[PDB]
């Protein structure tokens, strides 16, 4: 019904190959500032201007709800002072007031321009037009109002900077007020308001066409230009930084959009309780949205903690991605009758087998184009990755074949079952090779017998399970393909390979990481298994738990390119 969701990957394909292809464009000294430089101009002075023009000739002010826009500026305004008040409580005055002027800025500009437009475009097209024309009313008008304070302790901290005593407050508020209406986006917001107060809802003909392909290229341009604008500004940092930088993170992607989403429900009063449900999901989409390179950009006008603004947005640019689509899928579940949620939790493994996939194969490239897999303990970790490649190729070939064929379809289960057991069993395997090297022994090891039980225990279980189990080709999922031999079998599985990890439990530190991380997704499997069995009437908590179960299982190839992929 309302809600069309399956749209929004593709938007989200659309809106990172972009930034990818910049930034490659810019890595392989291809592009050289000159036209980037020409291209950013493009960006900030002709095409989000006229952009910002033509949307604001057409507004229909008569019938815009004001509850929404009420909310998400107070919100904002809430997480702003929290931030505000916390920095002033914590930050060491040498510098503190430097950090209050753009640390709490960091968690309330977003990118909604140039990243969010694409995609709730995509979501809310042709269900609910009218939302669209709330982000240019909610990105100028936060900047109206919180901005200037981050801009006037800015000049506080450059005034003591100076210690020239002679400057009162009435200057430094000036300045503040300077800086903030000097930027595009107010006064042409201004001047938008004004024409279309003169013009009485008219757009010129003769320079119709030119604001529309003006604007129609700005978002592209602007994301190809925010790719080559990441190219070299990531570095190392302190374990203090790395903290900030996770609190700041953390504020902008899960408090603020859950005080917008919970004040939305507090404010608004009205009837036909769908729309206050859509009302909600919207605003918490909206608070999910990246920051904007604006802030990079006040920071290196001011010269003060630029390294750290900037990498910042860097990262959470590309962690924005994620959250948005599990926010987007987890919020449209409640609404749907659970056949669906059988078709959706296969779309959602397909688009995360198919990412995953391209990660592992990029992986396995560079691995064995190293040539390092020869040596302890890496040919281990080869056959992790391979077992992870197969289980994302088997779900993508399943997802085609799910009632395609029947012979296909039980060699497809069962390879596909046979390579996530034995990602499974690997798990403890590895934790059990890191133990053993641990112990600093002079021992050879069983390479041979060790891989052939790592590749053949988990066919022989999924062979037996076959043997014994009856066969229900009724069910979508996979998991439920045999009933509960099945389950058990997995469960013991996943018990036994959690009991090894924990008795368990030269790159030794990226390996113990990874003998960590996989096992969090390993509790979250057989705690899904165990309810499944043991509460058989169906409870109001297992559909996020399926849906965790789902993610890792077909993503836990981003752990391995993460840690074992630079
Ligand atoms: C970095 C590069 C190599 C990434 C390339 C990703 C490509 C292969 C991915 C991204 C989006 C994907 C598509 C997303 C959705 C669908 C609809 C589905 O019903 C059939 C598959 C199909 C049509 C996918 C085919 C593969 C696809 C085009
Ligand atoms: C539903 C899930 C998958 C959404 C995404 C949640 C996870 C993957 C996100 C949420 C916050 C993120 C962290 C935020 C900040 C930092 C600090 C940076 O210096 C390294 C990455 C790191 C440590 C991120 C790793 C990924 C992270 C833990
Ligand atoms: C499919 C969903 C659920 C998960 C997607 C995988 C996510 C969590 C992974 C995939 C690649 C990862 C990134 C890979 C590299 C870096 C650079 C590092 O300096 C900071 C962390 C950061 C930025 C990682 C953050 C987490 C990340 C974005
Ligand atoms: C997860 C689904 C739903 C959305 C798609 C997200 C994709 C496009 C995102 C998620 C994590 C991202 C990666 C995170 C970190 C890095 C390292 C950096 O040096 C190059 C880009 C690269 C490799 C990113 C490429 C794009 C990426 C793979
Ligand atoms: C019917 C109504 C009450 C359902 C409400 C569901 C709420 C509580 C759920 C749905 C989507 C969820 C978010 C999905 C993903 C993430 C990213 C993770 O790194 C931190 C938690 C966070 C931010 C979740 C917080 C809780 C959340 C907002
Ligand atoms: C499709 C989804 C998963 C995105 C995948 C992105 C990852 C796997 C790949 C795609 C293109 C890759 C980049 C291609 C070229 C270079 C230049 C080289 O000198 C350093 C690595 C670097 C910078 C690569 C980093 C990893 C990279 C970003
Ligand atoms: C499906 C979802 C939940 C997968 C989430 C994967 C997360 C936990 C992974 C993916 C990429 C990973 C990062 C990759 C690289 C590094 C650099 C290393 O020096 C410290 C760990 C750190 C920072 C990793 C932390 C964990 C990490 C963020």
């Amino acid at each position: 019904p309302s809600m069309s969701i399956t749209r929004l990957f593709p938007a989200l394909l659309e809106c990172f190959g972009i930034v990818l292809c910049g930034y490659i464009a810019g890595r392989a000294n291809v592009i050289t500032s000159t036209q980037a430089k020409g291209l950013g101009n493009f960006v900030s002075r002709f095409a989000l201007p006229a952009l910002l023009f033509k949307n604001m000739v057409v507004l229909n002010f008569s019938n815009v709800d004001w509850s929404f826009l009420y909310s998400i500026l107070i919100a904002k305004a809430s997480v702003f002072f929290i931030v505000c008040v916390l920095t002033l409580l914590v930050a060491s005055p040498d510098s503190r007031f430097s950090k209050a002027g753009l640390f709490p800025i960091f968690a309330t500009q977003s990118n909604d321009f140039a990243l969010g437009y694409p995609i709730v475009e995509a979501l809310y097209q042709t269900t609910y037009p009218e939302y669209l024309q709330y982000i240019y009313l909610v990105a100028p008008i936060s900047l109206m109002m919180l901005n200037p304070i981050g801009f006037i302790f800015c000049e506080i901290q450059k005034w003591k900077d100076t210690q020239n005593a002679s400057q009162n407050k009435i200057k430094i508020v000036g300045l503040g007020l300077l800086r903030v209406l000097q930027n595009p986006i107010v006064f042409m917001v201004f001047i938008g308001i004004a024409f279309n107060f003169i013009l009485d809802r008219k757009v010129p003909v003769y320079v119709e066409n030119f604001l529309d392909g003006l604007g129609n290229s700005f978002s592209g341009s602007a994301l190809f230009y925010l790719g080559l604008t990441m190219v070299g500004k990531i570095k190392r940092l302190k374990k203090s930084a790395f903290v900030v930088l996770i609190l700041l993170i953390t504020a902008k992607l899960l408090v603020l959009p859950l005080l917008c989403r919970e004040m939305v429900e507090l404010l608004d009063k009205g009837d036909s309780v769908v729309n206050h449900t859509s009302l909600s999901n919207y605003a918490f989409l909206y608070g999910v949205f990246p920051v904007a390179p604006g802030v990079a950009i006040f920071a290196t006008q001011f010269n003060m903690e630029v390294e750290i603004i900037t990498s910042g947005m860097v990262i959470s640019t590309f962690v924005s991605a994620p959250i948005m689509y599990v926010s987007a899928w987890l919020l449209t579940f409640p609404t749907m009758d659970p056949k669906p949620l059988a078709y959706a939790i296969q779309n959602v493994s397909f688009d995360i087998s198919i990412v995953s996939l391209i990660s592992l194969i990029w992986s396995l490239a560079i691995l064995l184009l190293s040539k390092k897999y020869k040596q302890l303990p890496h040919m281990l970790t080869t056959n992790l990755l391979i077992a992870q490649s197969i289980v994302c190729a088997g779900m993508m070939i399943w997802n085609f074949v799910k009632e395609k064929n029947f012979v296909g379809q039980i060699l497809v289960f069962v390879l596909l079952y046979s390579s996530l057991y034995s990602t499974y069993l690997w798990t403890g395997l590895l934790a059990i090779s890191l133990f053993l090297l641990k112990k600093r022994e002079r021992v050879q090891i069983p390479v041979g017998i060790i891989i052939i039980s790592g590749w053949g225990i988990p066919a022989l279980l999924v062979g037996v399970l076959l043997i014994t189990g009856k066969h229900n080709g009724d069910s979508i999922d996979s998991a439920f393909f045999y009933g509960k031999e099945q389950m058990i079998t997995t469960a013991v599985t996943l018990f036994c390979s959690i009991l090894i990890a924990g008795i368990s439990l030269q790159q030794l530190t990226r390996h113990v990481l990874l003998c960590l991380l996989l096992i969090i997704g390993l509790f979250a499997n057989l705690s899904s298994c165990l309810w499944w069995l043991f509460n058989q009437e169906p409870g109001r908590l297992y559909v996020e738990l399926q849906f965790f179960c789902a993610v890792f299982n077909f993503g836990q190839g981003f752990i391995s390119f993460g840690i074992f992929g630079l």
